[PDB]
């Protein structure tokens, strides 16, 4: 069926939309080519609609059924429970989109009588009606990027589809525990959200070394959400139903699946009917879990169809990487086309066709790649990195304009061992925090889709816990990594690394002259900036951060 059907009504904005990076002294000192940084807006929604709208002609085979069978067997061993209205309300982000029935995220978190009553009535409607399509709002996402001349154009805005706040609270009650525990059980080590960046690198390296003649590849599905069929979503529901669940959950899950997940009417911000959706909604609680399960199911089946030897996959939503035994270059090339053919039959054709890679560092998955550096003793240390273009463009944007989400802080946390996060992001932001006396100001940042409130002075502790002490001592980075960073800086007009060193020395001294954690930040985060290095001893439970994915799931921790 068609992923979407449009009426003609436009996807409209609910507020003023900034698209250009304003000229600001603070952001200018980080990146000069401001004209290269932009934010997508509803003005390009039409271009995105055209791409995400198409007919899916899914054909399933024995490989697919066999894998599905094994997945259900593992799901049957999982026991999940309903969340109380209180527990679901507590997971609601402080600034989540307010309901259209006269109450908001604030009312929900505070458990206002009006919020709790509407929630109760929505829940009861789910149990009493498992057919009537639930309404959803379609909006254009505003995200920041850097222009890519070679691409031939700017990126169109992504579309987000989400139901009313009351429905979202009910999703949590019926499914938060399921999406939070089921995937790792069904997928095992292949479930990518159970890993911190370091654990991810460890799994990738160990897996790579476990092959006699390693070969790996990432598979990029073109418009994954749109390729997800009504059958995929119902198969996904059957996997959830294999769990040990309370009658109410079972009923609410069937209802949400039939009324929301498999499709429904699309309404713009003006209240007009934009059309109908018959694919995955980007903005529901099950998006990440459903996508991961679906990608895994299809990729696993396609691995068997292609007869790939000793395969090992790592899946994060639609992000997929496969490492296996090579059979020669020509044979690997033929095997990948077979893999692609199967994925296509399963309704998941490629954006870019997959390419066999024989060097681990050259495999980009989930926009990242493993690279190597050395600690103080000269020992090899593998770590996760990525091209810094987007992180830098977003850092500049967030420096000029106050934003609810601080992607720069998530980037420092996730890519703390990288030379770019250390020399540029840490330096630039601590300099600003010092200037504004906001070192103790807590900030919101997304990690695996979930929202966390983090204090920047806690960075040293967070980084040590997540990456170990080596994150503060890495040096002698690879030639490839060094060149990518250097190239990115010239393109964006970002000052050279040597200039950042000078800035860091100044920032470092200022933090050391201050109290508590500020001195620890100066000592640990900027030890790389001084020749006479201090002794980095262990600093005198972030497990919940890397347990499951929640992208588009309206989760606040
Ligand atoms: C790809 C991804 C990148 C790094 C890792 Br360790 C896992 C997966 C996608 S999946 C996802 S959700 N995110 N957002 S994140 O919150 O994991 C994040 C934020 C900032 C830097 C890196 C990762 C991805 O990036």
């Amino acid at each position: 069926s068609m992923s979407y059907t449009w009426t003609g009504a436009l996807i409209t904005p609910c507020a003023a939309e900034e698209s250009k990076l304003p000229i600001n002294a603070l952001s200018n000192s980080l990146l000069r080519h401001h004209n290269m940084v932009y934010a997508t807006t509803s003005r390009s929604a039409g271009l995105r609609q055209k791409k995400v709208t198409f007919d899916r002609l899914q054909v399933l085979d024995d490989h697919y059924r066999d894998v599905l069978k094994e997945m259900k067997a593992k799901a049957s061993t999982v026991k999940a429970k309903l969340l109380s209205v209180e527990e679901a309300c507590k997971l609601t982000p402080p600034h989540s989109a307010k309901s259209k029935f006269g109450y908001g995220a604030k009312d929900v978190r505070n458990l206002s009588s009006k919020a709790v009553n509407h929630i109760h009535s929505v829940w009861k409607d789910l149990l009493e009606d498992t057919v009537t399509p639930i309404d959803t709002t379609i909006m254009a996402k505003n995200e920041v990027f850097c222009v890519q001349p070679e691409k031939g154009g700017r990126k169109p805005a992504r579309l987000i589809v989400f139901p009313d706040l009351g429905v979202r609270v009910c999703e949590k009650m019926a499914l938060y525990d399921v999406v939070s525990t089921l995937p790792q059980v069904v997928m095992g080590s292949s479930y990518g959200f159970q890993y911190s960046p370091g654990q991810r690198v460890e799994f990738l390296v160990n897996t790579w070394k476990s092959k006699k003649n390693p070969m790996g590849f990432s598979y990029d599905t073109r418009c994954f959400d749109s390729t997800v069929t009504e059958n995929d979503i119902r198969v996904e529901e059957s996997i959830y139903q294999c769990c040990d669940l309370a009658p109410e959950a079972r009923q609410a899950i069937k209802s949400l699946t039939e009324r929301l997940y498999i499709g429904g009417p699309l309404t713009n911000s003006k209240g007009q009917n934009c059309g109908y959706r018959r694919c995955r909604a980007s903005g529901v609680l099950t998006t990440s879990c459903g996508n991961t399960l679906t990608c895994y199911l299809k990729a696993s089946a396609a691995c068997r169809a292609a007869k790939l030897q000793d395969c090992t996959m790592l899946v994060n939503g639609d992000d997929l990487v496969v490492i296996c035994e090579s059979a020669g270059t020509q044979e690997d090339a033929a095997s990948l086309r077979v893999f692609t053919e199967a994925m296509t039959r399963y309704s998941a054709p490629p954006g870019d066709p997959p390419q066999p890679e024989y060097d681990l560092e050259l495999i980009t998955s989930c926009s990242s790649n493993v690279s190597v550096a050395h600690d103080a003793s000269g020992k090899r240390v593998y770590y996760l990195t990525r091209d810094p273009t987007t992180p830098l463009a977003r850092a500049a944007w967030e420096t000029a304009r106050h934003t609810p989400v601080n992607s720069w802080l998530g980037n420092i946390i996730m890519y703390a061992p990288t030379l770019w996060a250390r020399m540029i992001l840490m330096t630039h932001f601590f300099s600003i925090l010092l200037a504004q006396e906001q070192l103790e100001k807590a900030l919101d940042c997304q990690i695996y889709g979930a929202c966390y409130s983090i204090e920047p002075l806690d960075l040293p502790q967070i980084i040590e816990r997540l990456h170990g002490l080596s994150a503060f001592s890495l040096h002698s980075y690879s030639p490839g990594e060094i060149n990518r960073v250097a190239s990115c800086l010239r393109k964006l007009g970002v000052p050279p690394l040597r200039a950042w060193r000078h800035r860091a020395r100044n920032v470092r001294a200022r933090l050391l002259s201050r109290g508590g954690r500020a001195a620890i930040c100066g000592k640990y985060l900027f030890n790389w900036a001084v020749k006479t290095k201090l002794k980095l001893t262990p600093i005198a439970d972030l497990s919940s951060w890397f347990t499951a994915g929640y992208s588009g799931g309206d989760i606040y921790h």
